[PDB]
């Protein structure tokens, strides 16, 4: 599923991401835009053989099991394929664990390079929330 901007903002708000660990909703929408272009089916392989999955590009090196990342962890206790669903619940719940692990949203490279320090409120401007 390819979300619209305001559609995704509303879904993320319903799932408790607005101001989660102090990160306003626009931060999460901006991260999803640049990680996946709002596409739940996005995948990208990393140099070390791990793979990033879904709307927030969560990495099989630490967070999910895909059966092909030897020596990795599965800290969200899910198969990585569950992060590709049109229902974003699994991605949101795993992202909550990630953002709580000490490094905040710096875990998302695209957030750090393209959202951090910008006017992220623009990503939810005009949306009925
Ligand atoms: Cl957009
Ligand atoms: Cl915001
Ligand atoms: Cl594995
Ligand atoms: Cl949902
Ligand atoms: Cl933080
Ligand atoms: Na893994």
């Amino acid at each position: 599923k390819v979300f619209g901007r305001c559609e995704l903002a509303a879904a993320m708000k319903r799932h408790g991401l607005d101001n989660y660990r102090g990160y306003s909703l626009g931060n999460w929408v901006c991260a999803a835009k640049f990680e996946s272009n709002f596409n739940t089916q996005a995948t990208n392989r990393n140099t070390d053989g791990s793979t990033d999955y879904g709307i927030l590009q969560i990495n099989s090196r630490w967070w999910c099991n895909d059966g092909r990342t030897p020596g990795s962890r599965n800290l969200c206790n899910i198969p990585c394929s569950a992060l590709l669903s049109s229902d974003i619940t699994a991605s949101v719940n795993c992202a909550k664990k990630i953002v709580s692990d000490g490094n905040g949203m710096n875990a998302w490279v695209a957030w750090r390079n393209r959202c951090k320090g910008t006017d992220v409120q623009a990503w939810i401007r005009g949306c009925r929330l």
